[PDB]
């Protein structure tokens, strides 16, 4: 075939590992996103079930692909001499959570509850498929505005999920746990939960709680916005200094603050004016 099975549009984002463009599949007009990653900027390399040297991002995306809309679907991929090109599904209209929060400010709790629940469902899907995202954050979450459905993207910092200790990290620092900062060691699940705590704080406060290593290590959370005691409790639990003190995914979803979540479509009708 050859890459030109697609019509390239505007640049949607860069600055992380790749440059992502809006595109359209010529065959059926399907909207897609075209992500380019330079071979020299790829942190971890992996190999495909059939024996081929490809970026870990392709390995992980293949492992999570399925009918579940919570994670972006990899449609196809290509290798060039100096890069890899990934063809991803693209919702329309769409907006990433960083832009959404930047534009709208702190989210009402009902909206944050729906968004956060969906992220949880998506991360649980990843882990059940043997994949650890390692870069959960606003920029890496897409909002399908008409459907009220959130989608996780950017597996460029990810890894295969394991139960032993990780001594490597290339995700976002200010989303990284204190055990990483101090000892360069963490376990996947508890680190994911720390990042979820940063994410939830960001949603209900409009910004992240910590900027410097010192603040991460201290782990003291201050609320600048009016946030319910149940939400505050959940956030502070996710941000426990000792990893074993953090809640499992099940405890998060069983937390009182998470009860009575809106359906995605309900969410869009009320908060995204469908
Ligand atoms: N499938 C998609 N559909 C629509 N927009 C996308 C899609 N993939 C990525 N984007 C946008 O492009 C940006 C960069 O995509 P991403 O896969 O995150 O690459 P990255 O530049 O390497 N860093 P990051 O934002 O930390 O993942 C995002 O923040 C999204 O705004």
């Amino acid at each position: 075939p050859l890459e030109s099975q697609y019509q390239v549009g505007p640049l949607l984002g860069s600055g992380g590992f790749g440059s992502v463009y809006s595109g359209i599949r010529v065959s059926d007009n399907l909207p897609v996103a075209i992500k380019h990653v330079e071979k020299d900027r790829i942190s971890d390399w992996g190999e495909l079930p059939n024996g081929t040297r490809v970026p870990m991002e392709v390995v992980l995306l293949k492992k999570v692909s399925s009918g579940f809309s919570g994670v972006i679907r990899l449609l196809d991929w290509f290798e060039r001499p100096d890069s890899f090109v990934l063809i991803l599904e693209r919702p329309e209209p769409v907006q990433d959570l960083f832009d959404f929060i930047t534009e709208r400010g702190a989210l009402q709790e009902e909206l944050a509850r729906s968004f956060f629940w969906q992220v949880l469902e998506a991360v649980r899907h990843c882990h059940n498929c043997g994949v650890l995202h390692r870069d959960i954050k606003d920029e890496n979450i897409l909002i399908d505005l008409n459907r009220g459905e959130l989608k996780l993207i950017d597996f460029g910092s990810g890894a295969l999920l394991k139960d032993t200790v990780y001594t490597d990290f290339d995700g976002t620092r200010v989303y990284s746990p204190p055990e990483w900062i101090r000892y360069h060691r963490y376990h996947g699940r508890s680190a994911a939960v720390w990042s979820l705590g940063i994410l939830l704080y960001d949603m209900v406060c409009g910004d992240i709680p910590f900027e410097h290593d010192e603040e991460i290590i201290r782990g003291q959370v201050f609320f600048r916005q009016r946030v319910s005691s149940e939400c505050q409790h959940l956030i502070r639990w996710c941000l426990a200094l000792r990893p074993s003190d953090r809640p499992t995914f099940e405890e998060i979803q069983n937390h009182p603050w998470m009860q009575d979540v809106l359906l995605p479509q309900e969410t869009a009708e009320i908060h995204l004016h469908s």
